[PDB]
């Protein structure tokens, strides 16, 4: 019974509560497919937003997924990076999985596609 | 055996280190009670506080817990979202335990009773 | 089998790119040696930093270690505490270890050597 960490990162066009919702919704829906994630099996999930989000905790998104009302979430500032990327929101999900490290499958949606370790 | 996440969260008056230990501790030892936590069970634990507590690290409530000493502890600024409680304590304990995950007990304390869902 | 946070803390004398790299690379390596952490084993990492840091995410000091390109890491702010340590760097490194609590080898350098949690 193992557990991994599981990263996404995506970003808002604007810092309004519509778009960091359906932003941070669209992130989790890809990671949770792509990892065929059961809420059961999900320990954590930390989410962190940059300091130009202010208009509603990304975390609320979590409210839309059906039988994950008890995976718990907490959110955090990310850095100030000098040509950080801005309006950028990033997850850290705990899950119970026994796939091995290197086959983990890390998401970049939007401008976050910028961040994917391959294009650094 | 599994390993699960407990939230817990209230909130202060004032920024003193008096009331955030206070009050941090407070929920601790709800969390700790409530799902008979030991520290030898415990990972690690994130505390997050609001943007306006700059009095102490919350994560000093720890030396209130005889054999917390080494349970990891770090801590983390919460985004400030317009309209979020203001003076808010945050934790996010990562505990072994096989309790059914709608059988944790989060814990709300304080004006964090509103953020119970 | 058991898993144990492992925390580290360093500080930097300067925000600038390769010495906030430097320094978190060098408490990495000490984290790494101390514990003799296999990256496969490692869950994934937090780093925090003070909010007088902006060069360069720490996280990416993660990239100069051979073996450990699929351990997810990720960045956060530290709170601004009147009388905390400035200019400081901290580590949470979720590793799968049966080790002892009370065994675990925290790693405290720099001007962060008095935070260890036993003072």
């Amino acid at each position: 019974m193992m557990f991994r960490g599981i990263r996404g990162a995506t970003t808002v066009t604007e810092d309004t509560e519509t778009e960091v919702l359906n932003k941070t919704k669209q992130l989790l829906e890809a990671i949770i497919s792509r990892n065929e994630v059961d809420p059961e099996r999900v320990v954590q999930i930390l989410i962190s937003a940059t300091q130009d989000i202010h208009s509603v905790f990304p975390a609320k998104a979590l409210r839309q997924f059906e039988g994950w009302t008890y995976v718990p979430v907490t959110c955090m500032q990310e850095l100030d990076i000098h040509g950080g990327l801005k309006h950028c929101i990033r997850v850290l999900m705990t899950v119970q999985t026994d796939t091995k490290q290197e086959d983990v499958q890390h998401v970049y949606l939007e401008e976050a596609v910028t961040l994917r370790p391959d294009l650094q």
